[PDB]
């Protein structure tokens, strides 16, 4: 088989930028390792940043989105006894963040593929890269235990973290700047209306707490643990009584709680490859970068670098100029470091880190005051919490 | 003896503090362990906020400021071939910073002091604070090898990071937050005329270097180097040699060199303790905390605090309102722990630390991008160098 853009995994990412190239008319063929079951069962990511939401309509996959999706204008940060509310609308200009679930967004995207009739391969196993730096690079796969080929122009690897397509460029081409934090996220999805309207950030001296949602009758809450935590050991009971602990007290006695639909824990990271390419391959997603949960900005990068891939690869073809390709990297990679350096701040200030000396949490506590307290201050928050403009 | 306020140290904080006191009625006596010449043997400080000008104002000593002082309106950060201006006046609505030498500043007071006739004793050795928690505390000291007594209301220590005063309130009393940096400023002073009508703040592969400056014919440069250097193994033309290697190549050339007037290493640190009193003793500047010099907070601070126990004592002698000074430390502190997190910012942006990883390099590069191209980030360095609000 032929075609014109491989792309491999079938998780937004590669959802969103095969959508994007068939509807302008570029020929995709995407390749995933697992069952469409198995990604729908990813609960992940509830926050969109603007520019997702208008890359989602422009991809004619925005209707659900628009009738679910709930549009914030802010966001509450909880420190010391004081609950400060950052006015995102107002201090970035008007711009607004929506809560619409990762599983939606990928549901959504995989019916509009589904009835447009390109090609998807589930269960695709065994996947290898070939002719990376060549004019004909090709894709071999197992599929019923034999084994195919698939001919193309470009390969965009969206397989996330683990994927291959990073494996598949030379180790020495590549420079990895990466930082694992001390803890991570055991999060708790119930079928329960949210404690608020908007989200809640919490810093509390047994450690962080979150409070989200995913509609009006769904919840979602998160509670910083160590890496040594075993989910096993955190019972629903256990969850309850520990979010309770770390939130103002106010917020604690209206929580409804209930039974959990989902529980997991995700460990936090900061990872960034440069470049992000090589040769007819371009990575995108999770499977050239990985930022802390907290700032909100991971698949919201993923976002960007497929809108910025798509509009590149329509000038090669469209418009024959294929040179553009080469500026891929970056383009992507300014708005990735800003976004990166964001997250990794908000994680900094919100989370009880092992080992801190009494001068580290003064200067901790002084941020949250000091940002929270000047318009200045507020201003870069939001900004940055709305998204940081496209390239 | 007797007075109304003992003040241990001669420095800008005691001189300061004496002259408002004075002129507000409020009998003071300054002791100060060395001589005049020793004092005005320290070069410092260079800059200066609104707020310590407008202080030098109300004591009545800004002739000599008011004119030979140099208003700034704007800094320049270079880093990465780049070399970018932060508009001070117009970011911060308004406010400039004013370069006047603390050995000015204080050579004024000291003058002034002299001319009003206040008490100031010199080579006041031995010096022991008592009674700090009685109703009248004193202090004795050996002048001419005889000791005297000098009874008073209340105690300024004002004698700076190695004082007297802070190691006679009880150890477990104080809270200490304090970090020590791998490294110190080599700075130079010549009697050259600087190579910018502006501050340059330089983050280079080779180290921090800044460009600054006392008049038109005089500059003041300072370039990182490690805690293991002796400032003689520093010629002037090694120094020199350095600075060019750490400037921008267009900065470089328009460099006029000269032999030091002045050469020494000053190493940084953060400094807190929680209280800044203890009965009758009330810290003031460098006895309570210490601010790297990279934000030019430490003398302006000072400012701050004496600005704070001078409006306290004038309502408990003038209006009998004694109770208030219960809320020196709280005011005092909320001020400091701000300017102490800048001071910390500026350092961790704009110096090398020794072993730092790749994702940490990137990510101090991209602070300094985003910071220095977001008109949001440029509000929130212009607001804290001007300096914040007192209270
Ligand atoms: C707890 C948590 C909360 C988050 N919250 C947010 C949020 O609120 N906002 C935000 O922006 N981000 C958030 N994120 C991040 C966001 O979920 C990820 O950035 C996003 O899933 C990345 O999408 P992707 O398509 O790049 O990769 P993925 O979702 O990882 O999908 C990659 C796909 O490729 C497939 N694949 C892997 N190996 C192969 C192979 N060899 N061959 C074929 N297929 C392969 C995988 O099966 C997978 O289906 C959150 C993440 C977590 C963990
Ligand atoms: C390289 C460098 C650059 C700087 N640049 C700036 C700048 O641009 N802007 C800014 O705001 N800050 C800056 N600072 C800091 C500023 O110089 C200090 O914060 C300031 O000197 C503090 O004044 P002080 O009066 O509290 O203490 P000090 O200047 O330390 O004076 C205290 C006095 O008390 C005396 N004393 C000590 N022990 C006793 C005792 N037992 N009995 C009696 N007397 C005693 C000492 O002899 C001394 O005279 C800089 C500092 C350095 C080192």
């Amino acid at each position: 088989m032929k075609t014109q853009v491989a792309i491999i995994g079938a998780g937004p990412s590669g959802l969103l930028l095969g959508q994007l190239l068939h509807k302008a008319g570029i020929d995709n063929v995407i390749l995933e390792r697992q069952t469409p079951d198995y990604v729908l069962g990813k609960i992940r990511a509830g926050v969109l940043e603007q520019g997702m939401v208008d890359l989602l309509r422009e991809a004619g996959v925005d209707r659900r989105m628009a009738r679910d999706g709930l549009v914030h204008e802010g966001v509450e940060i909880a420190f010391a006894g004081q609950r400060r509310r950052i006015d995102l609308k107002r201090l970035s200009g008007g711009k607004t963040v929506t809560v619409y679930g990762q599983t939606e967004v990928t549901r959504d995207l995989m019916e509009a593929r589904e009835a447009s009739g390109a090609t998807t391969v589930y269960q695709a196993a065994e996947v290898r890269l070939h002719d990376l730096q060549g004019e004909r690079p090709y894709v071999t796969f197992e599929r019923d235990g034999e084994r195919l080929r698939l001919d193309c122009d470009y390969i965009a690897g969206c397989d996330g973290f683990h994927g291959i397509s990073r494996q598949s460029i030379p180790a020495e081409r590549l420079k990895v700047f990466e930082r694992v934090y001390p803890f991570g996220w055991l999060g708790l999805l119930a079928d329960t209306p949210p404690v608020s309207h908007e989200l809640i950030y919490a810093n509390h001296p047994r450690g962080f707490a979150l409070c989200s949602q995913r509609s009006a009758t769904r919840s979602r809450y998160y509670v910083q643990v160590p890496l040594t935590e075993k989910v096993e050991d955190w019972s629903d009971e256990r969850f309850w009584t520990e979010l309770k602990a770390r939130l103002p007290a106010e917020v604690a006695e209206k929580l409804v709680t209930g039974p959990s639909l989902e529980k997991s824990i995700a460990p936090l990271r900061s990872f960034v490859v440069e470049p992000m390419q090589h040769g007819r391959l371009f990575l995108a997603g999770d499977a050239a970068h990985i930022v802390p949960p907290t700032g909100a900005k991971g698949l919201n990068l993923a976002a960007s670098d497929v809108s910025t891939l798509y509009r590149l690869l329509l000038k090669a073809y469209r418009e024959g100029r294929g040179e553009l390709l080469e500026r891929y990297s970056a383009i992507c990679l300014r708005r990735i470091w800003k976004a990166e350096r964001f997250s990794w701040w908000m994680t900094s200030v919100l989370h009880r880190f092992p080992d801190t000396d009494a001068f580290s949490q003064r200067i901790q506590q002084t941020e949250l005051e000091y940002y929270l307290g000047s318009e200045a201050g507020l201003a870069t928050i939001a900004e940055n919490y709305v998204g940081l403009p496209y390239e």
